[PDB]
């Protein structure tokens, strides 16, 4: 395992316990969701990040904050805002985005030094 590989699994470990039911741990079907694929053309999920993790096809943060925002946009996409995925996506989005935010990311690349 690389550095990129064991920080990406950190925040990766962080997003995974806002999601008890791990309603975003696998990727979601046309039998759980009907017509799910008609609207969502780019499908993403905590398990795909972690194959891919595990796979070094993440070449930065930037690569897996991306893929963590289309997870979320895709909940908020196909669902309506008072359901139980629209609000959680919603949470697990904010959670993501400051724990893996600029300031953040500043003070971890002057560690670095
Ligand atoms: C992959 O797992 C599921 C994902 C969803 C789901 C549905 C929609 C529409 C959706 O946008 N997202 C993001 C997830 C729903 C499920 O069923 C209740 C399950 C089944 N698992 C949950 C566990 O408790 C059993």
């Amino acid at each position: 395992s690389t550095p990129i590989q064991q920080l990406l699994e950190h925040f990766l470990r962080q997003l995974q316990r806002k999601d008890p039911h791990g309603f975003f741990a696998f990727p979601v079907t046309d039998a759980i969701a009907p017509g799910y694929s008609m609207i969502i053309k780019h499908p993403m999920d905590f398990g795909t990040m972690k194959d891919k993790i595990v796979a070094n096809e993440y070449k930065s943060v930037t690569e897996f904050k991306a893929d963590f925002k289309l997870m979320c946009d895709n909940a908020m996409t196909y669902n309506r805002p008072d359901t139980v995925y629209y609000k959680l996506a919603k949470k697990i989005l904010h959670a993501g985005f400051k724990m893996m935010s600029k300031e953040r990311l500043l003070a971890l690349k002057r560690s670095m030094s």
